[PDB]
């Protein structure tokens, strides 16, 4: 085999446990990476700037709604509220006025299903954590995705091994034994869609483009005018970027880089210039300021892409089956919360870095609309308060009296960082945010009814550790309040 003994084992795991070969096939090639001590570090002197992209703002054209007819819409759909304090699926929870971000992304498609394109697809990426749930969610609303959510809606993520940390084995843990494996990052996307035969399935169908994004962001909706701009530059893969700001670097950011490839067979060697994303745990500890430099790396991936479904088949049946991601090495122990279980490595792959593995591949700068995730109770209260509306197609944007700018909301760790808390606090009513410039709350708090904010307001409870209520039709205007 020339596979480690510890390679083995996990193939032997993975045999064993019926996963698909397109799986094991793709990890067992990152587990010899990791074998090899692949460090992974992408320092600034193998990478360059951006410099200049195109922006959804200056575009115009759209495109006719035959593409529309060709084009799938995926969404990811296996995680959790655990940020914020929900042990079930993230898209469930409710957003505006009983809706759910699953409603919305399913209202969107059948508006366009009935007013564009009947043949637009719609996928879900889901884990075995989240499958029964959106089924049973399907099944009472839309039972049109519920008939044939087997056969054509549903993609499941795959499950690989942890490994331990110093011998690369399969780790074992008899006290939960779910806890031995993991998904891989939301990079298996293309995994799942090739080991499943969906991707063939889609691509023999006639289905030409997919527009990923993750289902907890509520501004990645179908926009005709990407599908015009990939038509006409013929682009293979797009990214939607937004500038990044002071909060953001952090976070991941695009960049640029040559690269000399060998030719295999007869045909001769390639020079070219490749897109990619760096993330922190891949930028060396020096190249750390110019990794936070948002004036040098100005743009971070959305997760908001749009593929050639015919080019992505050539290309990972170029590669043996598979398409070869950067791997991150995930350190953890089995159990997360036993600090004392054997440490592990859970590897990971992301969907974005994608970008680095086709020839006609190109970012373009989008608002930060298209790029609303709901990571916090603050971000849910503007969300269901009436500083958001829905639009005839099932879009949820500003209330123009906010114009443009969205309420700030900054809410308490004590009480509010769980759903548990915030529940209590909007209990007989959520309070008007549409005129709020900025509102902070700390200490415990609960909300009336028929509650209006204007302004910059600030809400404080010392320590009272009691009731602190508001009463019913109170307005706040650039004030604090105080028991
Ligand atoms: O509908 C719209 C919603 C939001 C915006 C502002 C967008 C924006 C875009 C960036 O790349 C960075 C950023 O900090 C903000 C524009 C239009």
């Amino acid at each position: 085999k020339s596979l480690s003994a510890a390679a083995q084992a996990c193939v032997k795991k993975m045999r064993d446990a019926k996963v698909n070969e397109a799986c094991i096939r793709t990890f067992i090639a990152q587990h010899v990476m990791v074998s090899k001590g692949e460090t992974g570090s992408i320092p600034d002197s193998a990478i360059m700037p951006v410099d200049s992209l195109d922006a959804l703002d200056s575009l115009t054209i759209e495109c006719d709604n035959a593409v529309l007819q060709s084009t799938v819409v995926l969404k990811l759909n296996g995680g959790l509220g655990t940020g914020m304090g929900l042990c079930d699926a993230k898209t469930l929870l409710e957003v505006k006025d009983g809706k759910t971000f699953l409603d919305f992304t399913a209202l969107q498609v059948q508006y366009l299903r009935q007013h564009c394109s009947e043949h637009l697809r719609f996928m879900l990426m889901d884990s075995f954590n989240t499958s029964a749930s959106t089924k049973s969610f399907l099944k009472a609303r839309y039972p049109w995705l519920y008939q044939v959510f087997d056969s054509e809606v549903e993609l499941m993520q795959n499950q690989v091994p942890k490994i331990l940390q110093d011998t690369l084995e399969p780790a074992a843990w008899a006290e939960n034994p779910a806890y031995e494996w993991a998904p891989p990052g939301h990079g298996d996307i293309y995994t799942a869609l090739y080991g499943s035969g969906k991707l063939q399935e889609l691509v023999e169908q006639g289905y030409r483009y997919m527009f990923v994004s993750n289902g907890d962001n509520l501004g990645a909706t179908i926009d005709k005018r990407v599908l015009a701009y990939m038509e006409k530059e013929k682009i293979d893969f797009l990214m939607e970027v937004c500038r990044r700001t002071e909060s953001d670097k952090k976070g991941g950011h695009l960049a640029r880089q040559t690269v000399y490839v060998k030719g295999k067979d007869g045909q001769p060697d390639a020079e070219k210039r490749v897109l990619l994303l760096r993330e922190s745990a891949q930028c060396p500890k020096a190249d750390m300021e110019s990794f936070q430099d948002i004036n040098k790396y100005s743009f971070f991936n959305t997760n908001n892409l749009w593929i050639r479904l015919p080019v992505l088949l050539e290309t990972m049946q170029e590669h043996g089956g598979t398409l070869p991601l950067p791997v991150i090495r995930n350190e953890k122990t089995v159990d997360s919360s036993n600090s004392a279980s054997p440490k592990v490595y859970q590897l990971e792959t992301a969907m974005g870095a994608a970008i680095a593995m086709f020839e006609s591949a190109s970012a373009i700068v989008v608002p930060r609309s298209r790029f609303a995730p709901v990571k916090t109770c603050a971000d849910l209260l503007a969300l269901r308060s009436d500083a958001y509306v829905v639009t005839d197609d099932f879009r949820l944007v500003l209330d123009d009296r906010c114009h443009g700018h969205p309420p700030v909301v900054d809410l308490d760790s004590a009480h509010y960082k769980m759903m548990n808390g915030f529940e209590k606090l909007v209990q007989h009513g959520v309070p008007s945010l549409v005129e709020c410039k900025r509102v902070t709350v700390k200490g415990l708090v609960q909300f009336g009814a028929g509650n209006v904010l204007t302004g910059t307001v600030t809400i404080e409870n010392t320590d009272s550790a009691s009731a602190f209520v508001i009463p019913d039709g109170a307005k706040l205007n650039d004030t604090t309040a105080s028991p």
